[PDB]
């Protein structure tokens, strides 16, 4: 974030993430067991997609929520670092 | 997986067992519009379902092998560092 942000900037950010806001057992107990079953593993994928959607839309939104709070300048500057991470 | 000792066998036998750009460019045109269009989000999130699939089957296969040629005390050590994570 080394886009100059005004600090209204920051505080509409603040606001923003704020406003955004187990599996791994079963993960677990895939990898531990005696023999590996793929119909199983099929179906702990597709529960982690749902969790992935969720994810994603999240910060998707967010980060496109920001955005839009962003001059010309600093939006050229996002998108160019988006580019490089 | 903060390494378990592993002896001269198992190395070769994990080393047995060891034998996306453009995701990332649609995911910078939903982020910098001018609106956050949620619908063409989900198309986008859902795009690459088969591939994720197919990498995740092969790494939880891969990690389930490896689990199945450790010793007793390195189960226990990695499904110790399993549950811190
Ligand atoms: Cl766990
Ligand atoms: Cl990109
Ligand atoms: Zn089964
Ligand atoms: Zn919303
Ligand atoms: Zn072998
Ligand atoms: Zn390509
Ligand atoms: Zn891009
Ligand atoms: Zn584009
Ligand atoms: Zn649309
Ligand atoms: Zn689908
Ligand atoms: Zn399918
Ligand atoms: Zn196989």
């Amino acid at each position: 974030k080394d886009l100059n942000l005004t600090d209204a900037q920051k505080q509409q950010i603040r606001e923003i993430m704020k406003g955004q806001r187990e599996e791994r057992r079963a993960m677990h107990d895939i990898i531990a067991s005696d023999t590996f079953d793929k119909v199983k593993a099929e179906a702990q994928i597709a529960k982690m997609e749902e969790q992935r959607k969720a994810n994603m839309l999240a910060l998707m939104e967010t980060q496109n929520k920001i955005y839009n709070i962003l001059t010309p300048e600093q939006k050229k500057q996002f998108n160019a670092n988006f580019e490089k991470r």
